[PDB]
């Protein structure tokens, strides 16, 4: 990986020495990236809603994971199941619950920086990976990018500012997500995240990530060529309000 500090550094450490799991996956992969799309032609908009219970910006929400994912069945484009375990709470058991319980497509959000942690999404049930240029080299991000492939995922990857993004279109990839804050501050900068949209080739499918959503936000961002929403802490305090993100 990179070099990093602070609770990055630390949660990198986690990852590096977290144990693999065995398990037999249970479906078929299910494209997220081509479901976004499905959805763009028919004009619904795209809602990946996120399950985590907490995060490092302050959320802190107890609330029944199946009864949330059956819920966004209904509604969204596909599920994010945080799995970092210190700083979000999440856990591999939360993923294989929801994943064998839902049929739309299933993004594993954690901090990737070696091949089994691919491994352990596949065999748990998710669909893709997130991973997160900041924390990667370009030569490790190429090489977690080409593995995950080789399963049949394509890896939504993260990116944060222009030197992320000049990294990602040099290795290829096709399905990016642009942040709206930035990791070691955590604060929120949304003119950078629109000036990145704008700067991203149209066949490249995009995702912006959001905690807090309106839906005057979503209509600009689909004007600028948003495919899709990552959207956390608006839909973790009120699942209801996807209804009206997407109506
Ligand atoms: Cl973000």
């Amino acid at each position: 990986p990179r070099y990093l500090k602070g609770w990055l550094e630390d949660v990198v450490q986690l990852s590096l020495r977290r144990p693999s799991v065995r398990a037999s996956r249970q479906r078929p992969i299910i494209s997220l990236n081509e479901r976004i799309l499905e959805f763009n032609k028919r004009n619904i908009t795209a809602i990946i809603a996120v399950y985590e219970r907490k995060s490092p910006s302050g959320l802190d929400v107890e609330r029944d994971p199946i009864e949330y994912a059956k819920f966004m069945e209904r509604y969204a484009v596909g599920l994010s199941i945080t799995t970092e375990e210190k700083y979000f709470n999440g856990s591999y058991e939360t993923l294989r619950k929801i994943a064998s319980s839902v049929s739309i497509p299933i993004l594993m959000s954690d901090f990737i920086v070696k091949e089994s942690q691919i491994d352990d999404a596949y065999n748990l049930g998710a669909d893709t990976v997130l991973l997160i240029v900041k924390i990667l080299t370009e030569r490790e991000l190429e090489s977690l990018l080409e593995y995950a492939r080789s399963y049949g995922m394509e890896p939504l990857i993260l990116i944060n500012d222009e030197n992320d993004l000049d990294i990602a279109l040099r290795i290829g990839a096709r399905f990016i997500g642009i942040m709206s804050r930035d990791f070691e501050t955590g604060e929120i900068n949304k003119e950078n995240q629109r000036k990145l949209i704008s700067m991203i080739p149209s066949n490249v499918v995009k995702v912006a990530k959001l905690g807090i959503s309106e839906r005057n936000e979503i209509e600009e961002l689909r004007k600028l060529g948003v495919n899709a929403f990552l959207i956390s802490s608006s839909l973790m305090r009120n699942p209801e309000k996807i209804k009206e993100l997407i109506e």
